[PDB]
């Protein structure tokens, strides 16, 4: 099971994150797990419930061991319960392996599962530091490289309208060009520097320890571009002056309501390029993503809306720090280089593209007058 099997292993519809199939205990139970790297937990549904198609029965796995152990995950709204145990883990369109790794039993949960999402778990691909309990859980992808001989680095490439998730090394076809290094701040959640925010090549011009505010995260289980407060408000009222040839309601720069246009006829070229400048792995060298508005905004798929185009504005105001969501992953070929902590991005085959602009990965950029621009 090498590269080429791993090739369009993930799926998932808008706004609802990317999946992976894994199996769960002996004989295996076949389950879709969201590809999570802004968490540490593996966590899959081990009770019904009215969104969870099928579940992880215990009972039935000769392989699961109790670690009499429960673990209780709240979030901003939505909730888990659980109990901790072990069992055999495998990917079968991923590594030709299997290993035993923590599960995390969810037996109760609020506002977790999403109606019609088709996953039934999360694999949480970052640091222990943040596992629930606490960090002695070892999470799934350090059980793997300790079990295996597995290259300690996973990548991403996530595709809109799919994609892959290519563990133990870099697959040259699912890029082009330069492959852009930023460094992995701290080992806790994908802790990355941005150094710079351009919209249409206009310096934000801010002290980039704003951008950073408190932290800035690679997050595969998030959707949006998430921002600080003061980040989020001047990049909206640069993006509403570009844009200002139309007027969208405040609840469309809320993130809360569709913004439409008839099939075929959104104005793509009234909207903004971001440009996202990232640490580099040298002193004061920087590379910067772009994000084109085929990214940020995010098509909400109806049926009952399809005679046109419509989008949700998927860039919102965080409390937590900067978050680079699915919207910003999307296009590129991202490097999760765990080895040598460090996250690489490139233009990927799926990237976003008119005829006029295009998605890209470029450097490098030389600043003089830097200060460190983390917290
Ligand atoms: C655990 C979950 C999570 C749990 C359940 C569902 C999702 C989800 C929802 C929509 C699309 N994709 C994933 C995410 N995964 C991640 N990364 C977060 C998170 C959100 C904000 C900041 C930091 C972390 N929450």
């Amino acid at each position: 099971g090498s590269f080429v099997e791993m090739v369009d292993n993930l799926r998932g519809k808008s706004g609802q994150g990317y999946y992976v199939e894994m199996t769960v205990g002996s004989p295996p139970q076949t389950l879709n797990i969201l590809v999570d790297t802004g968490s540490s937990n593996f966590a899959v549904g081990a009770a019904p419930h009215p969104f969870l198609h099928r579940y992880y029965q215990r009972q039935l796995s000769s392989t699961y061991r109790d670690l009499r152990k429960g673990v209780y995950v709240p979030y901003t709204q939505g909730k888990w319960e659980g109990e901790l145990g072990t069992d055999l883990v495998s990917i079968p369109h991923g590594p030709n392996v299997t290993v035993r790794a923590n599960i995390a039993a969810i037996t109760e949960s609020d506002k977790f599962f999403i109606n019609g999402s088709n996953w039934e778990g999360i694999l949480g691909l970052a640091y222990a530091e943040i596992a629930r309990p606490d960090d002695s859980l070892e999470p799934f992808f350090d059980s793997l490289v300790k079990q295996t001989h597995v290259p300690n680095l996973f990548s991403l490439q996530l595709c809109g309208a799919g994609g892959s998730m290519i563990i133990g090394g870099i697959d040259h076809s699912l890029y082009t060009g330069s492959l852009w290094y930023t460094p992995i701040r701290r080992e806790w959640y994908y802790e990355v520097i941005i150094v710079r925010v351009e919209i249409n090549g206009q310096d934000l011009k801010m002290d980039c320890k704003e951008y950073n505010y408190d932290k800035s995260i690679v997050d595969s289980g998030t959707t949006n571009l998430r921002l600080p407060k003061k980040v989020f408000e001047a990049a909206v009222k640069s993006i509403k002056a570009a844009s200002s040839t139309e007027k969208f309601p405040d609840g469309f720069w809320l993130g809360e309501q569709l913004v439409c246009w008839q099939a075929g006829t959104t104005p793509w070229n009234i909207f903004p390029v971001i440009s996202l400048y990232l640490m580099g792995e040298v002193t004061n060298q920087s590379f910067r993503i772009t994000i084109l508005p085929q990214q940020y905004l995010r098509p909400v798929e109806d049926v009952a809306t399809s005679q046109d185009d419509c989008y949700k504005f998927a860039i919102s105001q965080s409390s937590t720090g900067t978050v680079m969501g699915a919207v910003i992953m999307e296009g590129f070929y991202v490097v999760f280089d765990r080895a040598r902590k460090r996250i690489g991005f490139a233009v990927s085959a799926c990237h976003v593209h008119d005829e006029f602009r295009t998605a890209a990965v470029e450097g490098p950029f030389v600043t003089l007058d830097m200060e460190d621009c983390g917290y």
